[PDB]
């Protein structure tokens, strides 16, 4: 037993300083929230994990079942650096391996990693703490049970009042912190932030150090107009849906121990918009660093990781992570791509490429230059949705197919559900995930959701078409052959106000026309043949700002009456009015394969009142009431 590896230190300063592991056992909630300034090689996180795992082995019936860890790192290391430093701590080896298996690219923003079969949520915030904290969401307030105040020795950049004030704002009352320093200005900084502070002996030799406790909740400037309320009960949830996002939301809720039931109008899941054979998965970038791009940057990477974790657990679905090549086939598209390339992306996420480079990758002359997304690809969303639905079923979700909801009505603390004609059901909490049909309710009909038919053609491959290795995106898209069926998909029509799903010949020809029109300089696209008239049709739910809608279903009448006064006020203002115990997720447009997993996880986390994985503007930009709140916020 030495001190030289720094493991005993970590345990003394950060775990014991916050009352662990004793505190695991007395902890009164199902989850415990830790936050850390810095992350480094993960020493504090891995040590905590190890202890929390020993505690779960020893007390499988204790209240505490889950750990959430929030970390702020300005200088994210590469996974090889992580591996190299973890050689010092072989006793952490197996936790370390699971961590490194999911370590993300150095992209600015929040990256949520699900570890230990869902018992651990790791929110990695890559960016400067100081510029980050004022951007964070109200869902982080009053949440944190214990802080690991780590980093360089008070170098002074990090240890300002702005950090201490954010920390207290984010601390639950009774929540605590510990740090390795005892610098006077840090002590004074944490007191003025609102903590009680105690000075104690450092580990072994040097230093004194500091611990403390937040005696009272800091009521801090909120944004009540974009409030994200929890469900009061998660032991009785009914999902109305049956597409990709219903299954992901199911699973994200089951990880938290919710009980969920599915009602789906069709005989089978994935008979709506989620039913194609091959769909494209890549991020939507703009180079504007707005809410849209911020969301898609997190969403894409989060979706790839979840899809890989699922595949690792034995879930099966056709797919190739073959890369996506988006072509500058046009003045407009070239301009858009040019703007994206002004932000400096790691080439592991998005890379500018010449016509030659794209074609080299593609196996076919791509006719233009553009941008390449090497982790994008295609998946069979039909297989994926059936697979995730099956998994949710195996894990406890009962499924009632051919249950088209016709009437939804709150009565005496329950939602009464009338179908088309099976028995009426009633539930404490409901979630609407019905895609293009979302705004058909008296409760949802003032939400600006638009419905857009598309038709995707199914085409036989040929020796030349088989050569294609990437998804090609132009004004439309063409996937590589699915080697399991020897067919490709090429789409898609985009018909606003049109919800019929009948095969149309005109639209079948247009899927080929689009390709021929956008790559006129090459001849292989002539090998596309749509004359067997095989296609699939479906209907997207589009939103004019191109971002999903996820959250509580907002109450129009009360919102307008309650915020007529809002602009003058900006005071202590009431939270956004909503229908009680009613939530929604959808508005996925044409990018649901990319956006679905993160919105699902956002919705589950919200309904459980947990900290959310995005900043305030990006969450406000996903909130269902946003188009209204935007007006009222200016008059
Ligand atoms: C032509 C086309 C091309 C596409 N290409 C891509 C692509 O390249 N990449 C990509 O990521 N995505 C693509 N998409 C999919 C897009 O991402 C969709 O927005 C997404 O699949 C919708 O998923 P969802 O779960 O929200 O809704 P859906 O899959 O449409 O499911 C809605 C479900 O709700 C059920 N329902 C509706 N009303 C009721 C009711 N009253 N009672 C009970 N149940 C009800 C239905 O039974 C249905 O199962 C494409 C879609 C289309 C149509
Ligand atoms: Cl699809």
């Amino acid at each position: 037993f030495s001190n030289e590896d720094g493991l005993e230190e970590t345990h003394h300063v950060f775990l014991k300083g916050n009352g662990f592991p004793a505190r695991f056992a007395s902890h009164p909630q199902q989850s415990c929230i830790f936050a850390e300034t810095g992350f480094g090689t993960g020493l504090n996180f891995l040590t905590l994990w190890r202890d929390f795992a020993l505690f779960r082995q020893q007390s499988p019936n204790a209240t505490l079942r889950r750990l959430h860890y929030i970390s702020f790192e300005k200088y994210p290391l590469h996974v090889a650096d992580l591996a190299s430093a973890h050689a010092r701590w072989p006793e952490l080896a197996s936790f370390a391996e699971q961590l490194r298996a999911q370590w993300p690219l150095p992209l600015a923003g929040c990256h949520r990693i699900l570890l230990a079969d869902g018992a651990i949520t790791l929110d990695l915030w890559f960016g400067d703490v100081n510029t980050l904290l004022p951007t964070l969401d109200d869902s982080l307030n009053n949440q944190v049970d214990a802080w690991f105040l780590d980093g360089f020795a008070p170098n002074p950049d990090m240890w300002n009042e702005q950090l201490f004030n954010a920390m207290a704002r984010m601390t639950r009352p009774g929540g605590t912190f510990s740090t390795f320093t005892a610098a006077g200005f840090v002590r004074r900084g944490l007191q003025q932030a609102g903590f009680n502070v105690t000075k104690v002996k450092g580990f072994g030799q040097k230093r004194e150090m500091l611990t403390g406790t937040l005696p009272q909740q800091i009521h801090a400037p909120t944004a009540p107009w974009y409030h994200r309320p929890a469900a009061t009960r998660c032991d009785d949830i009914a999902i109305i849906g049956g597409g990709i996002v219903s299954a992901l939301t199911a699973l994200a809720l089951q990880r938290r121990g919710a009980v969920v039931t599915l009602y789906c109008a069709d005989a089978q899941p994935a008979q709506g918009a989620s039913g194609n054979r091959q769909g494209a998965l890549y991020p939507l970038l703009n180079g504007k660093n707005d809410a849209l791009e911020t969301f898609f940057t997190s969403a894409f990477t989060f979706a790839r990781r979840q899809y890989d974790q699922l595949l690792e657990q034995g879930i099966a679905f056709d797919h190739q992570w073959c890369g996506v090549s988006q072509l500058a086939f046009d003045d407009k598209s070239r301009g858009k791509i040019e703007k994206m390339l002004h932000t400096q992306w790691p080439v592991e996420f998005a890379e500018a490429m010449s016509r030659e480079q794209l074609s080299e990758l593609a196996g076919l002359d791509c006719a233009h230059d553009g941008i390449h997304y090497p982790a994008g690809g295609w998946l069979c969303p039909s297989d994926l949705t059936h697979a995730l639905m099956m998994l949710a079923q195996q894990n406890g979700m009962t499924c009632h197919y051919q249950h088209e909801l016709q009437r939804l009505k709150r009565i005496d603390s329950q939602w009464q559900l009338t179908f088309g004609s099976q028995a009426a059901k009633h539930h404490a909490t409901v979630i609407l995930a019905t895609g293009h049909r979302l705004p058909e309710w008296e409760q949802t009909h003032h939400l600006p959701l638009s419905a857009v038919r598309g038709q995707v053609s199914h085409i036989p491959t040929t020796p030349v078409l088989s050569q294609l290795q990437q998804v090609l995106c132009y004004d439309g898209y063409l996937t590589p052959v699915n080697p399991a069926n020897q067919h490709h998909c090429i789409g898609a029509s985009y018909q606003r106000g049109d919800i019929a799903t009948d095969f149309r010949l005109t639209e079948q020809q247009e899927n080929r026309e689009r390709l021929l029109r956008c790559l006129p300089q090459v001849s292989w696209p002539q090998q596309v043949d749509v004359s067997d008239n095989q296609a699939r049709c479906g209907v997207r739910c589009a939103i004019r700002d191109h971002l999903p809608m996820v959250g509580a279903v907002p109450d129009y009448a009360a919102t307008l009456a309650q915020y007529q006064d809002l602009s003058r006020r900006i005071n202590d203002i009431a939270v956004a009015p909503v229908w009680p115990e009613l939530f929604m997720v959808g508005g996925l447009g044409s990018r649901g394969l990319c956006s679905a997993p993160l919105v699902a996880e956002i919705l589950a986390a919200q309904m459980f009142g947990e900290p959310l994985p995005l900043d305030a503007k990006t969450l406000a930009a996903l909130n269902p009431n946003r188009f209204w709140i935007r007006k009222l916020l200016k008059g």
